[PDB]
């Protein structure tokens, strides 16, 4: 089997991206977030506490016919950006882009910390990260892709995220027309749960490739990029009144800048960033200070390969055995 299903930016920052996915039966469709460094596939539903619920399209386990209470199973989690959710959970039938699994664990969300509600666009996530990481307690459960995977044509997924437009996630295959020249996989550690690699180095605009061994992990449900202070500096230096400030929590620039590219070495392969990616906008309305798309790790303890990185190229996630990841220029 195969799926495929368009995925589509939230806003016209591409501060996230949402693909619809059909939950029990009869199909209940909800916009989630697929999210490559998490594990847990989790919506707004009707059991989610009323004044949390601001605008988000919410799954009612009571009118599928396919769910299951999940006995005695809960879940919380706690993400980077120190949102979080927690819940119960129905086993039902969820389909993506054509793609079914049954059984699949549904984490219904009794609770949502304030930016989740304050987000209307976003039903949810699935999680595409390992299992491993799943937080339901005390039986822990698979992911879509894991559930899948045994039945999939390949056991692999793509990401191909748009630059200020819609873009695909593929199940099963990879679609050869999607991407330009050849794709050049990568060796992954699954020991933090993640699709983890090593860079290996980058430049900025036109400036030579420097040669550095860059560990970080491919997460589509992390906006920025984020990199060691060293090569997060080296960056913004090129940007004429560049700065970074502490009272806005990262690197800002002059809204007037035209940003430099920034490449990110796959193998002896390079991925380019074009500036435009970098621009996340002013700081507030009105403001002539904009956010910088590239933001230092140091406080994280991981470099996150998010959004800015991924949608630059086409992205696949190899489940084979041993877990690689693959990137194309497109």
């Amino acid at each position: 089997s195969t799926g495929s299903a368009t995925t589509t930016p939230i806003d016209s920052l591409d501060d996230a991206y949402i693909t619809p996915v059909q939950i029990g039966t009869p199909a209940q469709t909800l916009n989630l977030d697929f999210d490559t460094g998490s594990s847990d596939l989790w919506v707004f539903s009707s059991e989610t506490t009323a004044s949390e619920v601001d605008g988000q399209t919410i799954y009612t386990p009571s009118k599928s016919t396919t769910a299951k209470l999940l006995s005695g199973a809960t879940w919380s989690i706690s993400y980077g950006d120190g949102s979080s959710s927690s819940g119960d959970v129905y086993t039902d039938t969820v389909s993506v882009g054509g793609l079914t699994v049954t059984g699949q664990a549904v984490e219904s969300a009794k609770k949502v910390s304030s930016s989740f509600t304050e987000d209307s666009t976003i039903d949810g996530l699935l999680g595409l990260a390992f299992s491993t990481l799943n937080t339901v307690s005390p039986t822990q459960q698979k992911t879509f892709f894991d559930n899948a995977k045994a039945s999939l044509d390949s056991p692999v997924f793509t990401a191909d995220l748009g630059y200020h437009a819609p873009g695909t996630y593929n199940f099963g295959f990879i679609d050869t027309t999607a991407y330009t020249g050849s794709i050049t996989y990568t060796a992954v550690s699954t020991k933090q749960g993640f699709w983890e690699w090593t860079s290996t180095g980058y430049a900025v605009g036109s400036g030579t490739f420097k040669s550095t061994s860059i560990d970080g992990i491919a997460d589509t449900g992390t906006t920025l990029l984020y990199l060691p202070a060293t090569v997060v500096s080296a960056y913004w230096a090129q940007v004429s009144g560049a700065k970074s400030s502490s009272s806005v929590g990262g690197y800002v620039f002059p809204c007037s800048a035209t940003l430099p590219s920034f490449t990110f070495g796959v193998g002896s392969a390079r991925i380019v960033i074009p500036g435009d990616y970098i621009d996340f906008g002013p700081i507030s309305t009105g403001s002539s200070s904009c956010f910088g798309g590239i933001q230092s790790s140091a406080g994280i303890g991981i470099n996150i390969f998010g959004d800015v990185a991924l949608k630059a190229a086409f992205v696949v996630f190899n489940g084979a055995t041993t877990p690689t990841l693959g990137f194309a220029s497109k």
